[PDB]
């Protein structure tokens, strides 16, 4: 099947926890995959514009880890369920990613989640001002706009809206793609 599919392929590039108990400030983000329409997507927040890191940015839902957290992915999911109400019944974490060194001194440990097709988003203002889906199959044939570095530009059909994706952000969401879409029959 198509999500079966798509867990065998993620779990190839499953570092576990590898790189987890290295002495950085410690970040999680989720990249949860929805399933809509027969195809997979992925959800995307706008952050709140009174933030510390990141305001009115486009991000995966994440945060920092704090002393309540098990381990790593368990960051990624109490900061999804503050964000937009994610449950943790609603989400199955597949696989932990390569992480991101930024600053010198942080590192932030991608986690990726099958999300349950009951779960609809419920924006928690002080934290995300929009909560929005991508077809994964969009970062194959992305719309690029040089501002030099690569922003993408994705336009929503059902309204017009356009929304800009960056950074970690976009190149997360590559790398997804190709670990899931490359290499298909049709
Ligand atoms: C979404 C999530 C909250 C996990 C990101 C953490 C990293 N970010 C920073 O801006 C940052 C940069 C240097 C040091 C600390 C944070 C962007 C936002």
């Amino acid at each position: 099947s198509m999500l079966d599919d798509a867990k065998a392929r993620l779990r190839k590039y499953d570092i576990g926890g590898k790189y987890s108990h290295l002495p950085y400030n410690k970040y999680s983000v989720l990249l949860p995959l929805v399933a809509k329409e027969g195809k997979l997507h992925l959800l995307f927040t706008v952050r709140s514009e009174k933030l510390r890191r990141a305001p009115g940015e486009v991000c995966f839902p994440g945060g920092k880890r704090d002393p309540t957290d098990m381990d790593d992915a368990a960051t990624a999911l109490r900061e999804a369920q503050e964000e937009v109400g994610l449950r943790p019944h609603q989400v199955e974490v597949v696989c932990c990613l390569v992480p991101c060194l930024i600053d010198t001194d942080t590192l932030i440990t991608p986690f990726v989640g099958l999300i349950d097709h009951n779960f609809q988003a419920q924006p928690n203002p002080a934290e995300v001002k929009d909560v929005f889906l991508v077809p994964l199959a969009y970062f194959l044939h992305p719309q690029v706009h040089d501002q030099i570095n690569h922003i993408f530009e994705y336009t929503n059909p059902e309204d017009g809206v356009t929304y800009q994706i960056k950074g970690m952000t976009a190149n997360l969401a590559v790398l997804v793609a190709f670990i899931i879409l490359e290499k298909k029959p049709t």
